[PDB]
């Protein structure tokens, strides 16, 4: 009955990109010739962050657009392959 | 703050990620670049880690970029490389 | 800095069990016979959880005493391969 956003569409919300779209992304990014993965991976891993763990997806836009200009970001200690293993289990 | 990974393509120019991809693919090789390769990694992540002024990093590392002389205090790539991975 | 017990430590005061030779337990119950490999999990998964995120040794002593009579317990979504994880992160 918790009818609700799933961690999916708040992602989107927040950055405006497909989650989705992302680890195909990230993929096509590796193989490459002057990538940015680094980024990439970052933006995942920022974007899930908060569409996890930030219910205020008004501040948690905000919040990433921050990031957006200067790169700094915190997830509580929360790694990729971590938050990404957590948005598994709604698939 | 900078992920460890920013700051190392903030002073080597490449990506971190691509860089252990490029590793593993010339080990394999013909004409084994490896060694630059190992060595362009061990010292960028060692400023990385290590180094928290950019400026220094990038010239420090910039020197030994025509030099291939560098310090990393003793700690081989695969140290570093384990505690870069422990914020992965 | 951060002087404190270590989980294995924490995980030994409460469930009375050396929480090392709690996964070489896991191994060898597995291959069994009477294997009682269920039991043991939960044991673990239980008690790596209360040693993770229970701050009071007191309450997480008890907390596990009672899931030890009627094997009733929560670690909050968390199953013992992410739970295991994360107390690798701290070796």
């Amino acid at each position: 009955g918790a009818k609700q956003l799933s961690t999916a569409r708040k992602f989107k919300m927040i950055t405006g990109k497909d989650l989705f779209q992302q680890q195909k992304a990230m993929d096509t990014e590796l193989k490459k010739e002057d990538g940015e993965i680094t980024d990439l991976m970052e933006f995942v891993q920022y974007g899930l962050y908060l569409a996890l763990f930030q219910d205020n997806i008004v501040k948690a836009k905000s919040d990433f657009s921050d990031f957006r200009s200067s790169f700094e970001f915190d997830t509580d200690g929360k790694g990729l392959k971590e938050l990404v293993e957590l948005w598994q289990k709604e698939i």
